[PDB]
């Protein structure tokens, strides 16, 4: 039947933490391996309250940088709070003072600097980051906050992705909401060129490089990543929508939150777009399809003639995030299970578009690649109806917070991902998924919720999976430490060792391994 | 990669046989069950000529009735041309008379009551059947024609398919076409009685019992099969279209035949409807979906407050059959692999109908039952939105002609289908599929193509694959014997037994077992 919870210790990834004043010694057991010599830097939420005002989304609480670090054998635990102007305010003024995604903020309207989604370099520099204009720029090493970042000063965009996509030259892509800043409705393709040999700061001399178009003006879908290869952007426009006329409003004036202004559009479906990344030009090819939730691509690539697009999806047009508010995820396990029998169910899904569409071929199947069941319908209107390929399906069961051997296969033919395993929203267990053959491996124990799962290639790798994976666990429950760093081998997904700290650790989003 | 097939071998599942004077002696290899004692009735085409006039499509060639018996040990095969009407003056004429699905006959407009399709039982009785209104009455023992039957002098339909449910007690229920007849334009639900102790003609009592609805009046759907529970009867309105203005016209004035007739509709999608068997009365409930090509039904059933519907799909809107004339399966391999690169795209689809719909869950996934990751989403204009759960899904590997232990687990509960194997279209492995768990087991040999597989229950069956599964195998070759009925345990899908004959037997599609 299924893997259940009773215990209940998924409770404490939502619980708040105190910072550290200098980094924590880790209780290995098993072997670090010796090649490892880096720091994994992370962010999530660290403080789900203000004295008695409570914050009640999940992407409310207060950004916290953590850092476990790894030198020849040893590891080393650290982490800081982000210094925010959200941060610095609540504390000062000992309340909530900044309005976040759900938690609307009283006066005893200004965008969240709230960092808490994931950090990215740009040049010899790292930001911490929400979905906002403001990237906080924070001290990989030290973890200490720098500088708030105003994207508005440099770009034309009012928000951006926690999801940029990083070459291996440091150029920097991401994608951005713009609501009407500089007479456009669209969504834009933000470019942030490498550090140069005059060392001036890369964001200075971004630049918007291609503009997605909208399909409602009034209601620009909600962004959470896109596709990027050698030679293509793709980007997903879903159903989830974002209604500039609550968005733009006074909003303390109706005591309103982010998260009031999204909608659901029933008759849209899924749009997919396509744009050449090097003429930076958008290509109009319709390509539709039926409706889902998407925050992350798994990865995307060039195969012949077509674009292999894989994505983590949630079947339907509800907003996921309506099941991510903290009252629910701290229910016990009965609940949070009958909370999300009525969800958007978890699938993964391969979709192959055709870039070039021959009109003698209307109202055919154009996917004639030899390996896959996906279909592409050229349509007489011109539009272009997929359908998928899916990858792993199960109840209730979403393989999320998808990652790869990024460095290496980002945006390029690929077999391996590795994921976070959704078991009912509660974090549950690591797989790893053969995207070519379906096959899974699967990592989990008893009352221990792990985090997204980063691969880390082996110096001399010569496969895709050769390398290892980082994980932070909660392991909650008496005799046992509060949480771990879990290093697992993506041969098998065996583990390897176990730095344990005497501490607990909350819920974390995204991160990254900085090699040294 | 892939099974190839060079020899072209399969071109002789198309090539025209002579019928036999009587029964001709099986050389049997291996054990033949003794508790298999019957008769293994099935039909398909086996004249693809008329002199130097050819027959164009699959579903053409004149009508062979085959008969395989089974008695203590012993098997013996025996096959007779049914005595049509379009057989028996396309005989005595020397041509090609009347008009076959994808050979119009020149003259030197009649329905053709070319029965190759299927054969099942009605009273005392066996009728052959192709889709038409003509079914041709056998004589099952020694496969003499009988008596054409013409459905129209007791029911009002222009057709019917060759996929009728037959309950246990012997009720015949089948859905057909209605072209105006009785100023209906509809698909309506035949139901023939089961034979009464007055001995009358079940046909001669036989009614229409609920009418489901037409979404495009001027151009009706294309059925060839449909849902049957205790309770419910499901239909699937696919897009694949008969445009009536094309189909009620002097077609010799245009030397039109039935495939002229069919369009795609784009558009639309699929439309899935709901009786209530009983109360014989049509549910409003309007059950969208993404398009497909539907032919089999594998089974349907309750399952709390959900039917349950397991179906065959081809992905996509163009007529499959439009793949399947006879010029382009006598290509060789490489051709009809090229050929089929455009084609609709074969997999296994679970749907999931919710039967209530609580106008409070608008705009979310119904369907809340635990094992299946199918949905249903409400929609605010009342058309419910699904999604499938894929239970099988290859590369041109069809999963077709679908067959279960259907006297026991039809229309109810149930874990296994058998099947057919297409590769690229040619026939080629039998298959077995958990349905639950999504596993599966193949039966296959190089240059050896078999036909539908039929369960056939073990007297003291306790398991539902507690049988042996029957198929008509063609393996040309030299020294093999040109082809074989092969007996498979339906536990493994390993072999029992087989039954050699020395002349070729051509394709056949549908038939039945005949226990005594
Ligand atoms: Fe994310
Ligand atoms: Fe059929």
């Amino acid at each position: 039947s299924q893997v259940e919870h009773p215990a209940g210790g998924y409770k404490k990834l939502f619980e708040t933490v105190e910072e550290l004043s200098s980094p924590l010694t880790a209780h290995v057991t098993g072997r670090i391996p010796l090649w490892l010599t880096g720091s994994l830097l992370r962010c999530g939420p660290g403080l789900f309250e203000v004295g008695s005002e409570p914050f009640y989304h999940l992407f409310d609480g207060q950004a916290l940088l953590h850092k476990f670090d790894f030198k020849e054998g040893h590891v080393t635990y650290h982490r800081r709070f982000i210094r925010t102007d959200a941060y610095v305010r609540a504390m000062t003024e000992k309340r909530i003072v900044i309005t976040e995604f759900g938690t609307c903020a009283f006066p005893d309207v200004e965008v969240t600097d709230n960092a808490l989604v994931n950090i990215y370099p740009v040049g010899e520099d790292y930001y911490a980051c929400t979905e906002t204009n403001f990237i906080t720029k924070v001290n990989p090493e030290t973890l200490e906050t720098i500088k708030q970042v105003d994207l508005c000063n440099y770009v034309s965009v009012n928000g951006a992705t926690a999801h940029p996509h990083i070459e291996n030259d440091g150029t920097v892509y991401n994608i951005g909401n713009c609501f009407g800043k500089n007479f456009s409705i669209a969504y834009n393709i933000v470019k942030i060129p490498p550090l140069q040999a005059d060392k001036e700061d890369p964001i200075s001399k971004s630049e918007i490089v291609v503009q997605f178009p909208c399909s409602d003006r009034f209601k620009p879908s909600y962004v959470h990543s896109f596709g990027l290869t050698p030679n293509y952007i793709v980007f997903v426009e879903t159903p989830v929508k974002i209604n500039l006329f609550k968005f733009l409003s006074s909003w303390s004036l109706w005591g309103a939150n982010y998260m009031d202004c999204f909608e659901s559009n029933e008759t849209m479906g899924v749009w997919l777009h396509i744009a050449d990344k090097k003429r930076k030009k958008y290509i109009n090819n319709k390509y539709r399809t039926s409706p889902f939730n998407l925050f992350h691509h798994i990865n995307t690539y060039e195969d012949h003639e077509f674009l292999i697009v894989d994505l983590c999806c949630w079947k339907g047009f509800e907003f996921v995030y309506n099941y991510l508010y903290l009252a629910n995820l701290r229910e016990n396990w009965e609940e949070v299970k009958k909370n999300a029998r009525k969800a958007p169910q978890p699938e993964v899904r391969r979709y192959v578009l055709p870039l070039n569409i021959d009109k003698a071929d209307t109202g055919k199947n154009l996917v004639t690649l030899p390996n896959t069941t996906a279909t592409a319908i050229l349509c007489s209107d011109e539009t272009i109806w997929l359908e998928p390929e899916v990858l792993f399906s199960g109840p209730r069961q979403a393989f999320e917070f998808p990652q790869i051997n990024y460095q290496k296969y980002g945006g390029k033919p690929y077999t391996y991902a590795y994921g976070l395993g959704l078991n009912h929203f509660v974090p549950d267990r690591l797989c790893k998924l053969n995207v070519k053959t379906k096959e899974t491996w699967v990592w989990q124990e008893p009352d221990s919720y792990p985090s997204e799962p980063i691969f880390v290639s082996h110096p001399d790798a010569l496969e895709e999976d050769d390398g290892v994976v980082l994980s932070v666990v909660v392991s909650p429950g008496a005799g046992q430490k509060p949480a771990y760093l879990l290093i697992l081998n993506a041969k098998d997904l065996s583990e390897v060792a176990r730095a344990e700290v005497e501490i607990n650790i909350p819920v974390t989003f995204h991160g990254l391994f900085k090699k040294s």
